[PDB]
RNA sequence: UUACCAUCAACAUGGAAACUUGGCU
RNA sequence: AGCCAAGUUUCCAUGUUGAUGGUA
């Protein structure tokens, strides 16, 4: 076997998992950072009435375990229960002043969560939490479920739960992503992420809405100036090697990429002064079936494994291929959703969410200062 | 919408040939 | 005939709504 990912956390060191997700691990074990929550409300329909406050003590009880000292939230009960009730909910009783909120619905389709997207990520920066009551209806089984679930609000906070030892220090790592949506005029979103340290941590995520691909390559060398000017605030050095990932285009305009974007990347990227040529590096990323490579990462219990495919399009990092190789085990980082790995390298699925949420119905754009914590999770 | 999903049923794009009306030209 | 359409018929892969089992 390739060489492990070790995950290190507060006065702990944890190996990766035999079944490769370190679930069982983090469900016992402690947290890197973790924001406290002092002040936050859940918001419920009595036909969860019970599970409702078994839900709440719930939070409680597993997070000591994880080394985070919860407090009791606000109770918060209201009539309608349609989309639009969701919309004066998130428009209206949200704002700063709470941390974030819970809310549990009976059951609901993609559209209340184009809603809650919408109206917890665009205008009052506050990603809250939602969780279905469908899932967590029956006893013995909300264990699982409510751990999750208070990892995803110990994330979505600005907190960071895991990170991987880096030995590129000084060198941060470049998601851009596409979503092939063609309902909405076929308006083509493009999410970019970018983090801002070399621990990975903390990240920068960023998005605009535009059709065209002219202005385009000029609109993402100001984002990822932006991105650079952000990662020199927060680092104060300057990163020499840049990797940039793709999410599942398959060969039907590689080439197309090869020949617009790769050599407009070495473009006019020089503008920091003289001689800092920067070392960049862009991979494409595919899962179905500069070097190609093969990745088992994910463990397969039902089914049989997609081992994911890696066809590095441009390079001028120099990085050594076993430290290439050990780096893009460790690629999929973070990944705050499902603890452990999955197939796929971790800021492809990150904007693809991403891109997910902006492209479904959400003609707007995310919030500048929604980049330093990982909102759309 | 706790994430990850393994499969199925249906649907838009992308085609591949057959066939009908045919127009052509 | 060839091409051009109006197309349909099935396959036909990609994306994509539901559901069957689920790992927790």
């Amino acid at each position: 076997r390739l060489p492990p990912e070790k995950i290190l956390f507060k006065h702990s060191s944890i190996v990766a998992n035999m079944e490769a997700d370190w679930s069982r691990e983090c469900l016992k074990e402690h947290v890197i950072s973790a924001v406290s929550l002092l002040d936050w409300a859940v918001l419920f329909v009595r036909k969860d009435q019970g599970k409702a406050t078994d839900f709440v003590n719930m939070l409680s009880k597993v997070c000591p375990p994880i080394g985070m000292e919860v407090h009791e939230p606000k109770m918060v009960e209201v009539v309608n229960d349609r989309t639009e009730s969701y919309l004066r909910a998130l428009r209206e009783l949200i704002a700063p002043r709470l941390q974030m909120v819970v809310i549990v619905f009976p059951t609901s389709r993609d559209d209340r969560y184009s809603a809650v997207k919408k109206l917890c990520c665009i205008e009052s920066p506050i990603p809250s939490q939602v969780l279905i009551a469908r899932t967590i209806t029956q006893q013995q089984k909300l264990r699982s479920v409510a751990q999750k679930v208070a990892l995803q609000m110990n994330a979505k906070l600005g907190g960071e739960l895991w990170a991987v030892e880096i030995p590129l220090k000084s060198c941060m790592v470049v998601g851009i992503d596409v979503y092939h949506d063609k309902s909405y005029g076929n308006k083509s979103i493009a999410g970019f992420v970018a983090s801002t340290n070399p621990s990975f941590t903390r990240w920068y995520s960023r998005t605009a809405m535009q059709e065209q691909s002219q202005e385009l390559i000029h609109e993402l060398k100001l984002c990822m100036q932006a991105a650079l000017k952000k990662y020199n605030e927060m680092n104060q050095s300057l990163p020499e090697r840049i990797i940039v990932f793709r999410d599942g285009v398959g060969e039907g305009r590689e080439e197309y990429v090869s020949e617009f974007e790769v050599p407009q990347f070495n473009s006019c990227f020089s503008i920091f002064g003289e001689n800092y040529c920067p070392k960049l590096a862009v991979v494409v990323v595919q899962k179905r079936i500069s070097y190609d490579f093969y990745l088992v990462s994910q463990h397969v219990r039902q089914g049989t494994v997609s081992p994911t495919y890696y066809r590095v399009i441009y390079d001028k990092s120099g990085l050594k291929p076993d430290h290439l190789q050990r780096l893009t085990y460790k690629l999929t980082h973070m990944y705050y959703n499902w603890p452990g790995t999955i197939r796929t390298p971790a800021p492809c699925n990150y904007a693809h969410k991403l891109a997910f949420l902006v492209g479904k119905s959400l003609h707007r754009d995310p919030a500048h200062e929604l980049s330093d914590r990982l909102f759309f999770l």
